[PDB]
């Protein structure tokens, strides 16, 4: 029993963190096989981010411009090249730590876990939801940036994040690791707005079924709703709407509870409609919305990795 | 910026992570140079655990009971021995994965990471505190036995938890490393109570302060108080009393922030007396007190590990 916001291990990830330096900027790099994946504004300056062509700016550059420690070794660069935001500097040496892997491109309302690094060095782990505006609340400061998040699955550690930047509200954007940016933001140091978030509400529900599987049952009811009904209602309340593909992966939580999908709607609904008047979800005041319906099953089920 | 409960990398942790396997119990165990640790209720059965004699239990083993896999590969055991709750098993082959290492006894307040494990593999990570009295509020299923808690110190693993039990409200009791347990506990399936749990004043303040530090101001006040008299309001909501040397610890954080202490502590007295009325602090509907003032340090500025 219990329930908490739970990272996967980081081992794999940390025998892959870096440091690359170029000029005088030092962010993290992730090194897999002879390839070092890093933010392309390690090539930049500061009076080169308001306005950047990565293009150019990376015409210019050698390959004895990219200093990479790993560990207190140096590594070599033999080659680099630009995917969108991400540098692949191909390096001589392979990384033996290197983890069975993939990169992939989570959707909104999907976790991962953060490895926050700072010169190639991991300072800790987090777990973090891509919210609907495509930022992420994390925690990141200077030199934070190259830090990545991931899942693992069994033994393949599933690359989906770059840490390339933080906007004015504190929230973090980044890229998946073929360098494409969750969101419409730019790696350019120009204004830019998060967009209104939302409520992750087919998360939400999860983590109320994380709730009944661990005792908490205060806040459910006799009534039902429809799906069509509930959407109406969370609309109101700025919660994302809820889709029947929603109901079938909240299913196995529905069967090993024994309350039906449209009841612990039926439960949400009245949640926002009250408040928690004192009480608290899994030592929590608020409706919590960065557990997946898998998040719940692996931490309340016992999933491992390898 | 950004605040999250954040983990130590557990990379270091997760090579001592073996199984030890005796009769039918399988639980975690901490491999460390030729030692393998577990808790010793894995030579317990069933019917053991409502009341054994582990001193005759043990006796009653040889070293071939003891099953360890460190991976796929078989951990020869020479020698056994058992401090306090803990076993202690001689294996033949030292663990090249050992890091530099610790074991401390931590006090109620302070924080540590858990490494979630069953069957020797790594589960999750996630950060936790050593409440008041003397439980945990974790996340462990059956088979997580053995899951340490532990501290990083640039490069130094110090270990300060092994997960033993869980009590009747779903909060956990384990162990410090060399085998005692934190609090009145025994590992005897016989009723416990854990005790009412205070709230760790201390730590509240540090995540006021870091609340401060990332733009969050809302509850701040023009008011100061004496820790004298704030003591007297903080019994009253079921707070741990302030020390003038808690005060000393959150001395560089009152100096970074501009907001002396016993400011913040004025601050705090009207939030228990008010509550927060909607608003959230950092993110939490809630006072949140598994922060120290030191994980805050760590994590509003930057501090690495290797
Ligand atoms: C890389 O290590 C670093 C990580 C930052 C530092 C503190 N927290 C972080 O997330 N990233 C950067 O320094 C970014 C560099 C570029 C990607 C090249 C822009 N810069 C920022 O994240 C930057 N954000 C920003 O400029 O965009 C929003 C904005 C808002 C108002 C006006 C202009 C722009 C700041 C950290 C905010 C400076
Ligand atoms: C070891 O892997 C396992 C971890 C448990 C399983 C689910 N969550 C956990 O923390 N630990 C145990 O199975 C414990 C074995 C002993 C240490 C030998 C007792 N058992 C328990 O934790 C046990 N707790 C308990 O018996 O004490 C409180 C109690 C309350 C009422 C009446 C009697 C005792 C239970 C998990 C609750 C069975």
């Amino acid at each position: 029993s219990g329930f908490r916001k739970m990272a996967f291990p980081s081992g794999k990830v940390e025998g892959c963190m870096v440091q690359v330096t170029c000029g005088t900027t030092t962010l993290n790099g992730l090194w897999l096989d002879d390839v070092v994946y890093c933010p392309r504004h390690v090539i930049c300056t500061s009076e080169d981010m308001l306005n950047p062509n990565y293009e150019d700016l990376l015409i210019r550059k050698s390959n004895h411009n990219f200093l990479v420690q790993a560990g207190n070794v140096q590594l070599r660069v033999i080659g680099h090249s630009m995917q969108n935001c991400v540098l692949k500097l191909k390096v001589d040496t392979a990384n033996p730590k290197t983890p069975k892997y993939k990169f992939v491109r989570i959707q909104p309302g999907q976790t991962f876990s953060v490895l926050a690094c700072y010169n190639g060095s991991p300072s800790g782990v987090y777990q973090c939801a891509m919210r609907p505006n495509f930022t992420i609340k994390g925690s990141f400061l200077n030199g934070s940036c190259g830090s990545v998040g991931f899942n693992i699955d069994y033994d393949c550690v599933s690359f989906c994040y770059m840490h390339h930047m933080e906007l004015p509200t504190g929230v973090h954007a980044g890229t998946d690791l073929a360098g494409n940016f969750y969101g419409p933001f730019v790696d350019r140091q120009t204004a830019q707005a998060a967009g209104t978030d939302t409520t992750i509400t087919v998360n939400v529900l999860a983590w109320l079924y994380a709730a009944v599987i661990n005792g908490d049952r205060w806040f459910l009811n006799r009534f039902t709703t429809t799906l069509n009904d509930f959407n109406l209602v969370a609309m109101k309340y700025n919660y994302e709407p809820l889709t029947q593909d929603h109901v079938d992966i909240l299913g196995p939580l529905s069967a090993q509870t024994g309350i039906a999908v449209l009841d612990m709607c039926a439960s949400l609904k009245e949640l926002l409609q009250n408040g928690m008047n004192g009480r608290t979800i899994l030592g929590s005041a608020l409706l919590e919305d960065e557990f997946t319906p898998f998040d719940v099953v692996r931490q309340c089920s016992g999933v491992t990795f390898q």
